[PDB]
């Protein structure tokens, strides 16, 4: 693409701030999804507003045509909703907005072509009723996965954003329900807990970084989306959460060499909730969660902020390699002996989109079971 270096950028920097706040947390979040739905709501704000967000989503206006953006965004979006998508990424944009309000048509238009979100109105008066709303809008969107998303509403609520997205993928050379069974995850140099854990012996493009000081496991998935795993070695966790860059992600993927070893990886599901305001907040994007928000170009009288916004990023992770078999691919192992890698500690993990490489996902696991 175009904008996929600044939503790399984006992606690091709002990882380390969830990642510095707390180690002992979990963490998944969608750059893009995130990306997006701010860059969308940029079409109805002006000045400062306006500037605010994109420079908050790592874009130098000094340097880049907002057309350009946008541009982007729109491509992005939409190789990710192909009906004919072997991926099925299920993610949606949720605009309420106060009933009786004026909004501009032409941004009404622009957030359905551009961004293929849906904008709604509803009687923000009645909170335990326009909050059991926007939760049944997530639920049918996301075949029932994500549930009572949004606990509560404040009283002058006027705007409200709700960004998910859902995602299981189905690898290209999947693992053998069979071989699962429970291993030790270390949450801790001292401590260990149970958790379900898919093994297979096979050629997989895996090796260990001197620079990052840790295993580098990149696994295809149906659909052209590819899943790198980050194991640091011991104590070196850190150190690889602030070594990691656009550059040395995109090394990785140019390698297709693949070598023997005997694979560990945790069956898992993980789900990330940010209050995109007290998130977004620490990256400067404030004046419009504010009263001199200017968003004359949602509604064009009425004075509008953005009250809240959440984010809510769901992950599963097993043995699947599709709902169904058919295909079926045959490796041929080396002789030597095998380099047993095992996933039982602490790691990072990015889920790319091979056509644009655009972070689809980020996340942490360092305890599989909270």
């Amino acid at each position: 693409n175009k904008i996929t270096p600044n939503l790399a950028e984006f992606a690091f920097s709002l990882y380390r701030q969830l990642a510095h706040q707390s180690n002992s947390t979990n963490i998944l979040f969608s750059p893009v999804s995130i990306a997006a739905a701010f860059a969308m709501l940029s079409l109805g704000a002006k000045g400062d507003t306006h500037d605010e967000i994109l420079e908050g989503l790592n874009f130098n206006l000094t340097e880049i045509p907002e057309a350009q953006i946008h541009e982007g965004f729109q491509e992005l979006l939409r190789t990710l909703n192909q009906p004919d998508s072997q991926l099925q990424l299920t993610t949606g944009n949720g605009l309420f907005l106060s009933e009786g309000l004026k909004l501009v048509d032409k941004f009404l238009e622009d957030v359905k072509k551009l961004y293929h979100s849906e904008a709604f109105t509803v009687n923000f008066g009645d909170t335990e009723e326009a909050k059991k709303q926007i939760n049944d809008y997530v639920e049918k969107g996301t075949q029932g996965k994500i549930v009572d998303l949004v606990k509560e509403l404040d009283r002058d609520t006027v705007f409200a954003l709700v960004n998910y997205i859902f995602f299981k993928g189905k690898w290209e050379r999947p693992f053998e329900v069979k071989d699962t069974e429970e291993e030790d995850f270390h949450v801790d140099q001292v401590t260990t807990v149970k958790v379900p854990m898919m093994k297979r012996l096979g050629m997989f493009n895996i090796q260990h970084s001197k620079k990052l000081s840790s295993w580098v496991l990149l696994m295809k998935y149906l659909g052209n989306a590819t899943a790198i795993f980050f194991l640091p070695d011991e104590g070196k966790l850190q150190h690889l959460e602030n070594e990691l860059t656009h550059d040395i992600i995109t090394k990785f993927l140019e390698n297709e060499d693949r070598r023997s070893a005997s694979l560990h990886l945790p069956k898992l599901s993980i789900t990330g909730t940010y209050d995109l305001k007290s998130v977004l907040g620490q990256l400067g994007i404030t004046k419009v969660f504010s009263n001199g928000a200017d968003l004359s170009g949602v509604t064009e009288e009425a004075p509008l902020k953005l009250s809240k916004a959440v984010h809510k990023a769901v992950l599963t992770i097993d043995e699947k390699g599709t709902e169904a078999a058919g295909a079926m691919f045959l490796e041929a192992i080396p002789r030597s002996i095998p380099p047993e890698v095992k996933f039982n500690k602490p790691f990072v993990f990015l889920i790319i989109e091979q056509n644009t490489k655009a972070p689809l996902f980020m996340g942490r696991v360092v305890n599989p079971t909270q």
